[PDB]
């Protein structure tokens, strides 16, 4: 299938050269998986969405996004115009409130509701989750993520916004989970990405459009908008049979197009999320 005027990034995610605009994928496009979107919530009415979204849990007064990060993540994920994987179900888990914050306690639990709450899902070709938040180093998040991770869910969380080395950022430096940095249009390291040995994968994160709340969409930047193009190309490959929820980190960053970026530290991964789908 092709999708012309795509994105910038999913046309990138699908191409082993940057400047073009058309996204190419396997038309099964993650029917039959599932994403789970950690974050402020989605605007699951979005027309965008098509009635494969909904709100599963919250630890706040709503359900609902009144901030719209979590909405946009969601859409990168899946939305039918701006999303990798344009037939996954999306699952919305409220741990970051209206402003974007959240209390890591709030955080751990809403992972492990994932883990558990997964059971009482139909995903036949599997589950993953997106996790485009963080803060400093906490030992109890990165267990958090690796409960999930070890659980049957891939577990695709954001490197940090801090120009820095993302050991000291949790979920970010747990191991056993996929750790996303952001790229640019021009295949360079966004300024803000944070880098390390941490770091399994990079995918688009400097201008993405996606949706918005109140039936909207922007444009906007970040290791958070990353991550969940590495959620959706993670659901898709499940989708495909090709790799499995333990596996789809390694997979991704095997079949990643390799030594594109530009002002990559020394020690950390050149490798860009590419689905390998030939037309």
């Amino acid at each position: 299938a092709a999708q012309t005027n795509a994105p910038w990034g999913l046309a990138r995610i699908s191409s082993t050269s940057p400047g073009t605009s058309t996204y190419y994928y396997d038309e099964s496009a993650g029917q039959g998986s599932c994403v789970y979107v950690i974050d402020t919530g989605i605007e699951a009415s979005h027309p965008e969405f098509e009635g494969r979204a909904q709100m599963v849990k919250t630890y706040y007064y709503s359900s609902r996004d009144g901030n719209g990060h979590g909405t946009h993540c969601a859409g990168t994920v899946g939305s039918r115009t701006y999303g990798v994987a344009k037939k996954t179900q999306l699952f919305g888990v409220k741990v970051l409130d209206d402003n974007g914050s959240g209390q890591y306690s709030t955080i751990i639990a809403g992972m492990d509701f994932v883990a558990s709450d997964k059971n009482n899902r139909n995903c036949p070709k599997g589950v993953v989750a997106s996790l485009s938040l963080g803060g400093g180093y906490s030992s109890s998040v990165n267990s958090a993520a690796a409960r999930l991770q070890s659980s049957g869910v891939m577990v695709a969380v954001a490197a940090g916004n801090n120009n820095a080395d993302a050991r000291n950022y949790s979920p970010a430096s747990e191991p056993s989970v996929c750790t996303v940095g952001a790229s640019d249009r021009y295949d360079r390291r966004s300024s803000f990405s944070n880098y390390g040995s941490v770091l399994d994968i990079f995918g688009p994160g400097t201008d993405i459009l996606s949706t918005w709340i109140g039936g909207s969409t922007r444009s906007i930047s970040g290791t958070s908008m990353a991550t969940p193009h590495v959620a959706g190309l993670a659901a898709y490959l499940m989708t495909l049979g090709k790799t499995t929820a333990a596996s789809a980190c390694r997979y991704i960053a095997d079949t990643a197009n390799k030594g594109d970026l530009s002002n990559i530290p020394f020690g950390t991964v050149n490798l860009l999320a590419y689905n390998n789908y030939q037309a």
